């Protein structure tokens, strides 16, 4: 167990209209109160990016913490099918937790 990995792609219709913006968003679950730091990095395609906003800590009912990452995205780029990934980092984990996903895929 201990911290889990989730990645979600973005809005369809935010990728269909320029006007909106599209984002995948990274969230990270039962992270603990004794090491409650985070670190996500973002790859588009394997080039790793740093547009990605990290959402404040917030506390759970089991009294762990959830935290989210989000990454704007180019329309273009995901309508292309250009691969996301997500690579979380915490002290409890033995080593980065990654998730990759893309409107060929996902999960």
């Amino acid at each position: 167990g201990g911290p889990s990995v989730f990645l979600f792609p973005p809005k369809p219709k935010d990728t269909l209209m320029i006007s909106r913006t599209p984002e995948v968003t990274c969230v990270v679950v039962d992270v603990s109160h004794e090491d409650p730091e985070v670190k996500f990095n973002w790859y588009v395609d394997g080039v790793e990016v740093h547009n990605a906003k990290t959402k404040p800590r917030e506390e759970q009912y089991n009294s762990t913490y959830r935290v989210v990452s989000v990454l704007t995205v180019l329309h273009q780029d995901w309508l292309n099918g250009k691969e996301y990934k997500c690579k979380v980092s915490n002290k409890a984990l033995p080593a980065p937790i990654e998730k990759t996903i893309s409107k060929a895929k996902g999960q």
